[PDB]
């Protein structure tokens, strides 16, 4: 399948070189897989989700996404026009309030919830959890991310937007999950992207067009935008049967475009998420 005039990020993950505008992908498009977007919620009624999204848990008064961040991330994971895995099932877990913030205790609760909830969902091809959030280092938060990963869920987390070593942030610093850095359309590490030995892979994160609340669209930047690209790619590869939740991160790194990125500090991997699609 091919989406012409696609958002640059989608085009980039299906190309060995920057500058293309077509997103090449397999028609399976992640169907059969499930991706939990642990964020500010998802505007499930957005036409772009085609009824494939639904709120499953909220830690606040409402399950509505009154911020937009979660809806944007969910959109990059699997909205029709802006998503990587256009046929995946999206589950929203609102651990962040409408201002985009949340305490570690509920973020941890949200992760433990997904580890359990997946047991009563029909996700034949696998379960992915996309966490475009984080804060200062916390062994408890890292432990929660490790538990979720250990439970059989492919956990993708944002590296952080502090242009610093991700070792000081959580859950970014948990070695067992998939920590995602951001790049821009010219293959440069995004100026705000964290780096370091703990990063596993890079994904498009600058000027990413996706869904927004109120049935709209918006372009924003952040490792928060790069994360859903790899979470969606994982769901996509899993329904394709190329990898499993336990080894998806390693598989993505093994098959990534290598050495394409500029301004990558020594010690940080120079790997860019790539779907290796060939028609
Ligand atoms: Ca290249
Ligand atoms: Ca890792």
């Amino acid at each position: 399948a091919a989406q012409t005039n696609a958002p640059w990020g989608l085009a980039r993950i299906s190309s060995t070189s920057p500058g293309t505008s077509t997103y090449y992908y397999d028609e399976s498009a992640g169907q059969g897989s499930c991706v939990y977007v642990i964020d500010t919620g998802i505007e499930a009624s957005h036409p772009e989700f085609e009824g494939r999204a639904q709120m499953v848990k909220t830690y606040y008064y409402s399950s509505r996404d009154g911020n937009g961040h979660g809806t944007h991330c969910a959109g990059t994971v699997g909205s029709r026009t802006y998503g990587v895995a256009k046929k995946t099932q999206l589950f929203g877990v609102k651990v962040l309030d409408d201002n985009g913030s949340g305490q570690y205790s509920t973020i941890i609760a949200g992760m433990d919830f997904v580890a359990s909830d997946k047991n009563n969902r029909n996700c034949p091809k696998g379960v992915v959890a996309s966490l475009s959030l984080g804060g200062g280092y916390s062994s408890s938060v890292n432990s929660a991310a490790a538990r979720l990963q250990s439970s059989g869920v492919m956990v993708a987390v944002a590296a952080g937007n502090n242009n610093a070593d991700a070792r000081n942030y959580s859950p970014a610093s948990e070695p067992s999950v998939c920590t995602v850095g951001a790049s821009d359309r010219y293959d440069r590490r995004s100026s705000f992207s964290n780096y370091g030995s703990v990063l596993d892979i890079f994904g498009p994160g600058t000027s990413i067009l996706s869904t927004w609340i109120g049935g709209s669209t918006r372009s924003i930047s952040g490792t928060s935008m790069a994360t859903p690209h790899v979470a969606g790619l994982a769901a996509y590869l899993m329904t394709l049967g190329k990898t499993t939740a336990a080894s998806a991160c390693r598989y993505i790194a093994d098959t990534a475009n290598k050495g394409d990125l500029s301004n990558i500090p020594f010690g940080t991997v120079n790997l860019l998420a790539y779907n290796n699609y060939q028609a």
